[PDB]
């Protein structure tokens, strides 16, 4: 179901919606483009525009309050665009932190149309979107030299989400009525380079499952299972995967291991029976 040269510039995140009927790329082109996908057509609706700088990572939000997609740029911004009418708007610009931002994911609609951004610009910033407009930010120092994903934990306060560090660090965190914000738990080490990316599954399954890839060349999974538990550091495997590792990404169930490299090739990973990895 290919959609040959969406874009001109290299493209650097290729996103679906809920209902994998519509997709949504994006380059460094600054721009991102809404797409329909059919058995095997694609028809191309509108192209967002208002990004300074290459557009890094975008993410569809749910269903449950429309249709937004929301983009982040090297700009130091995100933004997110709704689809009334049938036509592409640029409902609101987030643009709070201080450089680059590589990734924004949204919350699970339980928690609301909140939106995790994490710069470059070492911090993180936590947004939900009101009524008119104007939405109360939150924002906290999470890294060292930057901060490159966010991803989020699932539904349970109890809410929680994985930072991927520039200084190699990965990170837990839990809201607190009592602190207003997003406080830190684990502070996972692993890497001997930089976390290119963190993906948290959904699998309810009696113990969490957490990636972690990154500029080490390497994927480390970490596994816990209640509260006490520390997380179980886990080597996807004892060797080096030949070139670096962008994103990890988690199967809606089944759960198994989307390992987008950078040596240009996408391995898939399950945990048999005894609790390592093989291949699929």
């Amino acid at each position: 179901v290919v959609i040959a040269n969406a874009h001109n510039e290299m493209i650097h995140d290729a996103v679906m919606d809920y209902y994998g009927k519509r997709m949504a790329t994006c380059s460094s082109d600054k721009t991102i483009k809404i797409f329909e996908v059919e058995g095997e057509t694609h028809k191309l609706i509108d192209t967002l525009t208002g990004h300074e700088g290459p557009v890094w990572r975008v993410d569809w939000a749910h269903p449950k309050f429309g249709t937004i997609l929301a983009s982040c740029s090297y700009d130091g911004k995100v933004m997110i665009w709704k689809e009334e009418n049938g036509r592409w708007s640029q409902i609101a610009v987030h643009a709070v932190h201080s450089a680059s931002v590589n990734s924004v994911q949204w919350a699970p609609h339980e928690y609301g149309p909140m939106l995790l951004v994490a710069s470059s610009d070492g911090k993180v910033s936590v947004v939900e979107f009101k009524e008119n407009g104007t939405t109360s930010p939150i924002i906290i120092d999470a890294h060292a030299i930057g901060v490159n994903s966010a991803s989020w934990a699932p539904a349970t306060e109890s809410r929680k989400f994985v930072t991927g560090g520039a200084d190699n660090l990965v990170k837990i965190w839990k809201y607190n009525s009592d602190a207003q914000t997003y406080v830190l738990e684990s502070t996972l080490e692993g890497h001997s380079d930089w976390v290119r990316d963190v993906a948290w599954s959904p699998t309810v399954l009696l113990r969490s499952y957490m990636a972690s890839v990154s500029q080490d060349r390497t994927c480390i999974i970490w596994t816990q299972d209640n509260e006490q538990g520390p997380w179980k550091k886990t080597l996807l495997k004892e060797e080096k995967f030949p070139d670096v590792l962008w994103r990890a990404s988690w199967s809606l169930s089944g759960n198994v291991l989307a390992l987008s490299g950078g040596d240009n090739k996408v391995t898939l990973w399950k945990e048999n029976l005894e609790g390592k990895w093989e291949p699929a």
